[PDB]
DNA sequence: ACGCGGCA
DNA sequence: GCCGCGTA
């Protein structure tokens, strides 16, 4: 439980600000407080005690013991007029903070200036066509469909295949933002060809609906389940030789904090992580435990990735 | 890392 | 062919 909702609330505004004016890097900053300030055993009220959380140092400690002082954030005053059409344009999948100063600053301000006016990438106007039903999440069981969907039009190909849903819905949410459906087979072999026939076959049921990104391994796309009253759905498909089920796993179940948190850890003990493989030379890892053995660290339930 | 798409 | 952008 979040002891110190007292400013995490303030924070996140700027945080969420600095995002969509495409300051990566404060943002982040921010982001990683932010958790920080969650998990602590205990409301923070000091200073001394506001940069010993790692994580917050100077710039950061102030506005904690500003807002336990003040009540209030002087900087949330100070923050642009354009940040919420900002924020609706990077809520288009496909269009990032580049790509909404530039609408900006060509003078768009509306949903609608955006379908009469501006050019689209074919993502962005996919993204904008599904606009409210991307922002929408879905529940779990709803992610289940999903998942059932995909393995069974899979299985059919190969009765061998694994095919797990990760991200959130792996993680224990009741509500997922998209679905990620990650396809092996123990034999080490048969994931091969696959690919290819299996989005045919969704795609001829009617079941994608919209690509976004066809590459060798890794499909992103837009699904919507049979029937009336349902919603577009982001969904990733992503095919893995058995080796790699391990770090695949790891890596889509996220979350990303988690995997940014995990990526450090690697980088200072002379490794590095990526979906595919715990590298220095791969070493093997067959399972997500070996991970954790690696990097010195006690195995952690999806539900407790949950950062 | 890697598809996408501009490059008049 | 290159390289920025966007997302993962
Ligand atoms: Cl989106
Ligand atoms: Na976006």
């Amino acid at each position: 439980t979040n002891h110190n909702l007292h400013i995490t609330e303030k924070l996140e505004v700027l945080a969420k600000a600095y995002s969509v004016q495409g300051d990566k890097w404060r943002a982040l900053g921010y982001a990683k407080a932010i958790n920080a300030l969650k998990s602590f055993h205990k409301p923070v009220t000091s200073y001394q005690e506001a940069c010993s959380i790692p994580g917050i140092g100077k710039r950061m400690a102030e506005k904690i013991i500003e807002i336990l002082e003040s009540g209030h954030l002087r900087k949330l005053d100070h923050i642009s007029e354009s940040v919420p059409v900002l924020e609706l344009f990077s809520n288009i999948w496909g269009a990032g903070t580049k790509t909404a100063q530039m609408w900006y600053q060509q003078g768009f301000r509306s949903l609608e200036d955006i379908r009469s006016q501006a050019s689209l990438t074919t993502q962005q106007a996919i993204g904008l066509k599904h606009y409210s039903d991307f922002l929408e999440r879905m529940p779990r069981e709803e992610a289940t469909e999903i998942e059932q969907t995909v393995q069974k039009a899979a299985q059919a190909f190969n009765s061998g295949l694994l095919c797990v849903a990760c991200g959130s819905y792996r993680r224990g949410k009741a509500t997922c933002g998209d679905v990620d459906v990650l396809i092996t087979h123990p034999d080490g072999r048969s994931h091969r060809g696959i690919f290819s026939r299996l989005l045919d076959s969704l795609r001829q049921e009617g079941f994608l609906t919209d690509d976004l990104v066809k590459g060798e391994t890794k499909y992103l796309g837009v699904c919507r389940l049979p029937g009336p009253g349902r919603r577009h759905r982001r969904l990733d498909i992503i095919v893995v030789p058995y080796s790699e089920f391990a770090c695949a796993l790891l890596y889509f179940t996220g979350s990303a904090h988690f995997n940014r948190s995990m990526r450090a850890l690697a980088k200072t003990k002379g490794m590095s992580l990526s979906e595919h493989a715990l590298s220095t030379r791969v070493l093997p890892t067959p399972t997500e435990k070996d991970v954790f053995r690696l990097l010195g660290l006690p195995y952690r339930e999806p539900a407790e990735r949950d950062w």
